[PDB]
């Protein structure tokens, strides 16, 4: 578990910045 | 831009269908 | 783990097709 | 232009990032 747990806290991360970086290049375009 | 934008709709729904496998990693986890 | 792997399963294709939304983007900027 | 290729910057390192977790996920799991 203690492995997978910090893979989550990553991916909970990459996915925020995926969606800023979404918006505004939905807002760019 | 008609490219740019076709790209900003499989971003779009990339981005959803990583936050819903995050949430469920996230529980089963 | 059965879940856990089907996570990994639907990870595995959505980094896959990320990557190939970010390739045409940046060819098309 | 100027902003779209910062985005295609973002998104590259986004997209790095996230085939490192996975890749760490997959041999977790
Ligand atoms: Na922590
Ligand atoms: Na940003
Ligand atoms: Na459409
Ligand atoms: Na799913
Ligand atoms: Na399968
Ligand atoms: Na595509
Ligand atoms: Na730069
Ligand atoms: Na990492």
């Amino acid at each position: 578990v203690k492995q997978l747990e910090d893979v989550v806290e990553e991916l909970l991360s990459v996915n925020y910045h995926l969606e800023n970086v979404v918006a505004r290049l939905k807002k760019l375009v």
